[PDB]
């Protein structure tokens, strides 16, 4: 149910859930001894920790798999290497973080725009995954929980009948589902509109979850010693675990996972094992696969070359990895070992503050900082010769320097400047912070019960990082931007002197983005102006103000030229509508398709309708008559305003461009707003104004003299208006969709009718572009939009 | 693996397999008495057998899904209860025979043939069904074999790691069949050559096959009392006891079904109620399934309405019926009642008898005669009134009453009049009648060892059944045959007078079929000649009189018109060889596409080469020279003649249709029979004759010319040639043929290129027609074709 949860009540409810599910962890190991763990991994049966690696190898395969069949279900077959490399690299994060940044979205998007998909196509690609893992799970833990309520049944002491009373439950609601998404026909469930597949692809796609789920059971299975359960009761516990460590949001399903097998097992087998099996699982499973993703990009940097994909992944990887180190490295500060430096219960302080320090750097490592390489680099290498120096410890230090390792590596990678810590919050990176917090309480609150200050100071260091994570231009710039949009391309920015948008630059000068502000997030216009070299620079600058002011970088209507480095940023690209856009030297009057245009001008011909090709000065002659029709054109749509779209009644900026008029032979009756640019490369309009002398056969005539005149002083194309999307690609969707791209639609019949439907572009013969908004920080669009709507509005 | 047993040692292994079968479920069942399986079949808890109910109705839920999804796979997409009925009715029947004339073939072939389907598709259908169960079979018990051998390990005390090492063997085997069939690319295995479907259809068929086998597995799990065993142990015993049941070719898979199955859960639980489990999963698994396919037969007949397909499978069902109808009889006249009619330990004995010869009476339904219905119904109702007089017995009671009522409804069915004994054997029958009698043996010394004279009569009444089993026309007949070619339609038939085949007649008197005798079998030559509806009345008689003397009635070269009611009489159809057919009135000389047989005909214009319309009297001018050519064109092929395809060095059947020569301008140097009918209607040629005057250019007028006189008399089209089958229809083919398709398509590019190869047919621009060789008794084409090709040569 992604892209419905919208809050921070979602981010307090995640670390709710995961304070409830360690305490029940704490409740549930009483009579374990920490030694009794450590001699339980030291005692492990090496086979059994190969056997699970070859489960894990098997259920990394199985999720290529997943990835693969995706890319054949929406027709887009893409070269193998480039996708077993995208969802190796895809679940050894999903598995580890959920956050906005770091999940299977934001690294789908940022691994298939490199890679050649489309953004109206990834978020098929991520939606199909997702129902993919969602439903298989369900159904696949609701037939092995068919099968056996008696296995695991009197394991927690529920009888038989209820616990595969659910079950069939389950499998009801889900052949129902089907039954019901048989031919098309998108059932809506709630808030979630599913539309399954043809039963040819969710039969392999369940084949390929199936294969999953137990080929990542087995992983844990094969680390319990000798249970009282066969493999499919612990598979119907696995696929619990997992189908409520996945329902609650929290980073890796860590508490949730831990709490259910705890809860089921510890009845069964003895604690000790269980947790020595469990932390067993979560490297093996968990770090292995992130360890694996790492060095296929870092051995193939350095020497069959896949460098651009790599360069894409590296940030998304390295970010992911450093939180489980983290957690690693304050889960094993606060375990004690009896020889300890007392550098001057507070020396062993300093790796606590090197574990969250490195989670911290972790977030800037997402978003791709060079702070954030200083601080994860050093603070690593603090951490390495501040543990290696305790006992050899080959997990713990040869991890940690495979960290070192890479990012020395992907220094040459990246290098964006920005301030690690000014950045305010994400509702996920909290949820990072404080699930390593209360897990190192309860790894405190475990450990020392058998046998303080260390307790005061981590929960003091965690406060410090919050209380630190707590922590319209000028006439020229109005006017230089304009010698910008003057000197340069795309001529959609003409609405830059209109004022009410805040205007950035570039450090070269010869490049803007401008902004508006809605709500906890600000949004740009067009898309970046200027030369090509001096926007990917400006793309991250953006979205670097947008965080350090604690806001989202929200766009609108950019191009799809723009992706191949939008998406670098975290840019989760939406499809919006296309724009129509006329070429004029492949253009004829009547040609064998437009002579609907040719019989339309000439009803407007025996009426001798007529133009003006006024000038920036020419305002004192049609001022009084462009108020009374402004109150025409208002009483149209009884008096609704909108900002950011058109230009309102303005005494500079209607008078600022070039304007165009329909006349009363002489009287001005409707105009009409023409947008150029001094490099005569392209041009365009924006509204089209109604008249009480126009009817619908003289809707045209008003913009084909328009057009005309634009092909008369010699331009390359046209940008006329901008158009909904059409009833065949609201028929390409995918199957998790809800009220989101139902908006984005309806945001689209709503917005892009003041200057005419979609047939009406139709009606000139348009070439279409796709124009796209993009979203920061892995938020839903529902948001976004209704932040563009509301100051549009 | 059908169409690969060629033997009747395959008669006699499988009875060997049952016996060797039989006495191990004696040698495990030692202890345990009679009196107590029917304690526990009389307390067997009602709630129970109600679910084993429903778990049998969705396993035949899935069988129709299985045909639904084999049907959706050749694009051939039928009505929904047209396939639900003919493959609820086919697993009805596949479940308890495995016999030429009742399994899923002889089934899919009436049932499909009626419905609409090709020949060369529901060889389609059934060879992807029968790979479908075979190798979802493997895979589902290979991989829930995996899972646990430890559950069911040690029950028969072996080691968990060779039980599973035969699980990684033949999943590794089957990945592999996979992996090599991935796209295309026929893997020979080999005898068998699987070519498995795409990986979308696969899937789904590998869903719909295990919930198939957990369906069936779960039938037998609700009635086993409180096993030690979960749900999947048992259902990795099931998918191994089906496994070799259906593998040793058994009837229902008997013996070998219930010795897996009291092999492995003997050790764990107690033996009676494995009985009483295994009788009572017998029961409701395999003849409930068939009384559902009666019911729904004889209550849409008596009464939305399907009665052409249930006059196609109503026979079918009935001798699969009563096939269990005497099992059930003779093993519960075996086993005793105290209170008997002694009507004068020989009283049973004429239960026996009519248990045994309602058998022999279910030989005689699939047969579809009426001696059989009549002796299967008075020996069911001898077999009403006396085992009604015993006991209420409602299972027996009402079964056999519902047989009786099934018989009486069907009379309207079927009138066909043969004898019911003078058949003397199938390879399947014999099986059929031995496993009843062996069971019944093993059933005798089961009961009366714990606690003689009908157990000899019971072996010398099987004996006396087995030495019941046991028990160039004038030149007036071929002359009137003659005549029925003259004042009849298809001038194919006009092979008739050359001898060397047999011609029986109908009781009209008009029509005829001209047989060929080879090996066990005789053969047929083109169709039965004459009237449209003298042909389905004669159609019959032709297999009778081919079992009369024991032998099969293989087909060669039928019509696709004649399949509607040639399937009925239990003839599989094959696909042989499309026969070229240029109709007349459609036909230019040049057109726009004939142009190259104008210019191959003036390449002999200019030669001047002539022709002869010749009668059947003109023999004495050309005779030696017809040698002497004939002496040419063996040496063409270098002295290797052929019967059976054309004619011969003959003085009576070369001069006695009108011929045509190809001169020296006078001197006859290569000849052509041409082949007519008094209607008018449509004429023929068979042989082209070379000669060492004619080359590469004129391979053709000797034939063009004869085109062009047969359109001069005015006939509708022309048989000319008939071709093997192309490429493309050698692509269209189905997953488990083996070298019998292969050597069809071999027999196909050896023994019709003695007139031309398909591109030498493709010259004259015919629409093409094709024939298919009709096969009795559920054999393979291997053998029939091979009887057809000894006979040519
Ligand atoms: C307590 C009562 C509550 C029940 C109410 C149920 C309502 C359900 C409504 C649906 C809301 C879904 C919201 C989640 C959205 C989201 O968060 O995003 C999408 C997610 C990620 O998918 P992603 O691509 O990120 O992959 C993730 C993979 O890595 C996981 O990782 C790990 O956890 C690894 N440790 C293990 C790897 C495993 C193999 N790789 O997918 C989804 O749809 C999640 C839906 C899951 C639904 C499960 C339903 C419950 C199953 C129980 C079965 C029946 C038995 C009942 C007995 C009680
Ligand atoms: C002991 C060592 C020997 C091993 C050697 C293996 C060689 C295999 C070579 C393949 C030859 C196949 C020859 C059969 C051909 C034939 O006869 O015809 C085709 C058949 C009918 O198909 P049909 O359409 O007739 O349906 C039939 C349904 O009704 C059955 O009925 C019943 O029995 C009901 N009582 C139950 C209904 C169930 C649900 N409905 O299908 C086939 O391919 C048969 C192939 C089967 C292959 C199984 C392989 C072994 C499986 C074991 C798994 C691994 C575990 C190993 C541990 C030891
Ligand atoms: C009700 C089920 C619902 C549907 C789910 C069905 C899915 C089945 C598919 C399972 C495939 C993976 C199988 C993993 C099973 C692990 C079995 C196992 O336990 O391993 C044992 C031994 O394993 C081996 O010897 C090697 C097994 C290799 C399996 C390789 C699988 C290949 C076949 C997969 C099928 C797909 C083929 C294509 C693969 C890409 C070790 O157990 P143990 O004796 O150590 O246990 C005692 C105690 O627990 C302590 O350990
Ligand atoms: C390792 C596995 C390999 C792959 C195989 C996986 C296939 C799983 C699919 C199984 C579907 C059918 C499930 C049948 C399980 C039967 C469970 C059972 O035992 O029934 C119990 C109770 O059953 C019920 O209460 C009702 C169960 C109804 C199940 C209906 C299945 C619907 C869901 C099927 C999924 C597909 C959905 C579409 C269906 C067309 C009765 O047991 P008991 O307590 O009597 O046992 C004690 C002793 O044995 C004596 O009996
Ligand atoms: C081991 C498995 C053994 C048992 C498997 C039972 C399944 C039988 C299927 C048999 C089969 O394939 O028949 C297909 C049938 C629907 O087919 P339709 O007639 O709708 O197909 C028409 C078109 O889809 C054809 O293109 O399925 C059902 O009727 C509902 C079955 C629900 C079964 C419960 C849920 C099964 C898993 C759902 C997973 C969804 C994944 C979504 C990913 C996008
Ligand atoms: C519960 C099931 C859980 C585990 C299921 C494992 C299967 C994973 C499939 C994952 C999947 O679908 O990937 C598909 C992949 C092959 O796909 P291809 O790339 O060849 O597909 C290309 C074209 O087929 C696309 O049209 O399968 C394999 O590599 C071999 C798998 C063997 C698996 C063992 C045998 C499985 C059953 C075979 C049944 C044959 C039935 C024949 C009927 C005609």
């Amino acid at each position: 149910l992604l892209n419905r949860y919208r809050a921070l009540i979602v981010a307090v409810l995640t670390v709710a859930v995961f304070c409830i599910a360690a305490y029940a962890i704490y409740d549930l190991t009483t009579e374990v001894r920490y030694d009794d763990v450590v001699h339980a991994l030291t005692t492990t049966k090496i086979s059994s920790v190969l056997l699970a690696l070859l489960f894990t190898g098997l259920s990394f395969a199985s999720l290529i798999f997943y990835d693969q069949n995706a890319l054949e279900y929406i027709g887009k077959r893409l070269p193998f290497p480039h996708v077993a490399l995208t969802s190796f690299s895809a679940y050894a994060v999903g598995n580890t973080a959920g956050f906005g940044a770091l999940s299977a979205g934001a690294i789908r998007y940022r691994a298939y725009t490199r890679l050649g998909l489309s953004p109206d196509d990834i978020t098929r690609v991520i939606a199909f995954v997702t129902l993919a893992f969602g439903l298989g799970l369900a159904s696949v833990g609701a037939m092995a929980l068919l099968v056996i309520a008696d296995e695991i049944g009197p394991l927690i002491s529920v009888d038989g009948l209820w616990l595969r009373l659910i079950a069939i439950a389950i499998l009801a609601a889900l052949a129902f589902v089907v039954y019901a998404g048989r031919n098309g026909r998108e059932v809506r469930i709630g808030p979630v509109a599913v539309r399954l597949p043809d039963s040819r692809t969710w039969s392999r796609q369940f084949l390929v979850t199936a294969f999953d789920i137990a080929a990542s059971a087995s992983v844990l299975y094969v680390l319990l010693p000798e249970t009282s359960i066969g493999w499919p009761g612990f598979f119907a516990i696995y696929a619990i675990a997992v189908g409520l460590g996945v329902l609650s949001h929290v980073p890796a399903g860590f508490g949730v996972f831990e709490t259910i097998i705890i809860a089921w097992l510890g009845s069964s087998v003895n604690e000790d094992a269980v947790l020595s099996s469990l932390v067993l699982y979560r490297v093996i499973y968990n770090v292995i696969p992130l360890v694996i993703a790492i060095a296929a990009i870092s051995v193939a940097e350095l020497r069959s070359s896949m460098r651009r994909i790599g360069a894409r992944l590296m940030p998304q990887l390295l970010s992911a990895f450093a939180l489980l180190l983290g957690m690693m490295l304050v889960f094993s500060s606060v375990t004690p070992t009896p020889d300890h430096n007392l550098i001057v219960e507070s020396a062993h302080f300093l790796s606590s503050l090197l574990g969250l320090a490195i989670i911290v750097a972790a977030r800037g490592l997402s978003q791709r900082l060079d702070g954030a390489w200083w601080v994860s680099t050093f603070s690593a290498l603090f951490a390495l010769f501040f543990s290696l120096l305790k006992a050899i410890a080959i997990v713990e230090a040869g991890l940690l320097a495979f960290f070192v390792f890479s990012l020395v590596v992907s220094r040459r990678l990246f290098k964006r400047p920005a301030s690690l810590l000014n950045q305010t919050l994400t509702a996920g990176w909290l949820t990072a912070i404080a699930v390593v917090c209360i897990g190192a309480i309860v790894v405190l609150f475990f450990v020392y019960r058998d046998v303080a200050p260390r307790g005061l100071r981590a929960a003091l260091g965690i406060s410090i990082v919050s209380s630190a994570i707590a922590i319209p231009v000028s006439d020229d710039a109005v006017a230089r931007a304009v010698e910008i949009v003057r000197k340069q391309g795309v001529a959609d920015a003409n609405l830059v002197r209109m004022g009410d948008k805040s205007i950035m630059f570039s450090e070269k000068g010869d490049a803007f983005i401008m902004y508006g502000k809605q709500g906890r997030s600000w949004i740009a216009l067009f898309d970046p102006v200027g030369p090509r070299q001096a926007l990917p620079d400006l793309i991250w600058r953006f979205v670097e103000t947008a965080r350090a002011a604690g806001c989202r970088s929200v766009f609108y209507q950019i191009s799809p030229a723009l992706l191949s480095y939008c998406a670098d940023a975290g840019l989760r690209a939406f499809k919006l509508g296309e724009l129509a856009v006329v070429n004029l030297a492949n253009f004829e009057l009547k040609g064998g398709k437009w002579a609907n245009l040719r019989q339309t001008a000439s009803r407007a011909v025996r009426d001798g309708l007529e133009f003006a090709v006024i000038e920036p000065q020419d305002i004192p002659d049609v001022l009084d008559q462009l108020a009374h029709v402004s109150d025409t054109w208002l009483a149209d749509h009884n008096a609704k305003e909108k900002s950011f779209s058109l230009g309102a009644f303005d005494p500079d900026y209607v008078c600022s461009q070039p304007v165009g008029v329909l006349k009363k032979d002489g009287k001005i009756v409707a105009f009409a707003n023409i947008l150029m640019t001094e490099t005569k490369e392209e041009g365009s309009v924006d509204l089209m104004r109604f008249s009480p002398d126009a009817p619908k056969g003289s809707m045209d005539f008003l913009f084909v003299q328009i057009l005309e005149y634009l092909k008369g002083e010699g331009f390359q194309r046209f940008n006329l208006g901008m158009a909904p999307l059409s009833g065949m690609s609201r028929r390409e969707s995918a199957p998790v969709w809800d009220r989101v791209g139902g908006t984005v639609f309806e945001h689209g019949e709503r917005f892009y009718n003041f200057k005419g439907l979609r047939a009406f572009k139709s009606k000139f013969h348009p070439e279409w572009q796709p124009r796209y908004l993009a979203v920061s920080g892995g938020v839903s669009p529902m948001i976004a939009l209704m932040d563009a709507t509301f100051l549009i509005g």
